[PDB]
């Protein structure tokens, strides 16, 4: 699980944020929010930061259409095979 | 659940938003909000557009009504059936 949550942080981090000098902050961006999806929290006005009802307006740009296909695929893996299996694991 | 998803999405769409033209974010929007329903997110201050509480009071309009019940029996199928079933799937 936690190897999948840096598989989606990375690419999300480097595709919105794209003019980064290096920081330590970059470690807490690429794992803050891929964590916190695990616990109900898909960051609806951020998926999306194109829309006309995002919150990151200024995060528009090139490749940004990347991000929610990404996100897709990342809760399908943790809540659908990943928090299941966990539970799976646990019953037997 | 991607037929169930899609069996949401499109009436959801079609009721709401009576007035488009052919476009491909069409394919986004039947499947977008669906989709993250599945993770969480019921997006509760769109559900009912026509309340003092909405953030889509334009929507508002006629048949707007009907996209609750649609919301209301989509998520009962998706989690209370659904999800687990596939609970009860890697389970056994
Ligand atoms: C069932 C329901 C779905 C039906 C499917 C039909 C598919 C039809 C395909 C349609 C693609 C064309 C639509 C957009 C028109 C082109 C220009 C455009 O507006 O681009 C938009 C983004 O999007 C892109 O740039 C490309 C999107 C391609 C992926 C679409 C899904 C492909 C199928 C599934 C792939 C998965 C794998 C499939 C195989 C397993 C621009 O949007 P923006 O982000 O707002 O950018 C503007 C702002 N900016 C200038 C600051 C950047
Ligand atoms: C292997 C399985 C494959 C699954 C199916 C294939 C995948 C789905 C196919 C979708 C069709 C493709 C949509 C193209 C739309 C183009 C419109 C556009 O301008 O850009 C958009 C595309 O850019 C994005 O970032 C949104 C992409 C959609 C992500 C869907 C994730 C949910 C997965 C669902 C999976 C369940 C599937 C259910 C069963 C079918 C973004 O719009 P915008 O940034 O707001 O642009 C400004 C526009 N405005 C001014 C109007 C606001
Ligand atoms: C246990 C607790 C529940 C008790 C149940 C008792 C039921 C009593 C029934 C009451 C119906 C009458 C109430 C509304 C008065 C009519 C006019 C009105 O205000 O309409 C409102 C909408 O609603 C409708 O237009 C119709 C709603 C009908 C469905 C109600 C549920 C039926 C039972 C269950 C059905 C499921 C299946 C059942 C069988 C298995 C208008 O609201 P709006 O959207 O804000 O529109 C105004 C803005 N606009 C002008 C822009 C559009
Ligand atoms: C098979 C099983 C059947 C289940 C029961 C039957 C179903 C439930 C029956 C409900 C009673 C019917 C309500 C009628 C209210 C009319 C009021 C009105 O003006 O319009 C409203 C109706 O329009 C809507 O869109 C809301 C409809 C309610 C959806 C409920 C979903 C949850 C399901 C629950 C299932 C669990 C049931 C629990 C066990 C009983 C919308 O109001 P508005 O848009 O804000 O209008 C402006 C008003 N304002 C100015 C004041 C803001
Ligand atoms: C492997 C397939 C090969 C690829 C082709 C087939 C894929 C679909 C077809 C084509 C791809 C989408 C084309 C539409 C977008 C082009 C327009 C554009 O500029 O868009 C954006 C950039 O976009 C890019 O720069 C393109 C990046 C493509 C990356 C590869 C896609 C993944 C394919 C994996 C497929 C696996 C499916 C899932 C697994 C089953 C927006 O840029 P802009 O905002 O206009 O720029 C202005 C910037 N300025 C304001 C700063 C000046
Ligand atoms: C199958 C039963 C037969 C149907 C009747 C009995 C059903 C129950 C009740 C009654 C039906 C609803 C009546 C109340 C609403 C009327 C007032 C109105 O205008 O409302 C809206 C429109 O509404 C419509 O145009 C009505 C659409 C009905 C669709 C069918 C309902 C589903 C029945 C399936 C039942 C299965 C139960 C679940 C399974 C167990 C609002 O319009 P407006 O905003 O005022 O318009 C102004 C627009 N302007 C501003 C642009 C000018
Ligand atoms: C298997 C995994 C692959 C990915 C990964 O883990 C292992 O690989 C690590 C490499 C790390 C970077 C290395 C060096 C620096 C330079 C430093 O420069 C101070 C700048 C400023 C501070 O404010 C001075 O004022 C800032 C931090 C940064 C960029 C690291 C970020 C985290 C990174 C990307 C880690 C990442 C999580
Ligand atoms: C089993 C499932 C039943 C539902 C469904 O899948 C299979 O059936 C598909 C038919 C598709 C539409 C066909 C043609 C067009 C015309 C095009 O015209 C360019 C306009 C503009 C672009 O910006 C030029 O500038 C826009 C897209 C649109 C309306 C399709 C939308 C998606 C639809 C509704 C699909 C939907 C998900
Ligand atoms: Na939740
Ligand atoms: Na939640």
């Amino acid at each position: 699980m936690a190897l999948v949550l840096l598989s989606f942080g990375v690419p999300r981090k480097a595709i919105l944020y794209p003019h980064e000098e290096p920081s330590w902050s970059l470690a807490k961006d690429i794992v803050f929010h891929p964590y916190w999806m695990i616990f109900g929290e898909v960051y609806a006005y951020e998926i999306d930061v194109c829309a006309n009802d995002s919150t990151l307006p200024t995060i528009c740009g090139p490749g940004t259409w990347l991000t929610p296909f990404l996100q897709a695929v990342y809760l399908f893996v943790q809540y659908i095979i990943m928090v299941n299996l966990l539970i799976a694991f646990f019953n037997n």
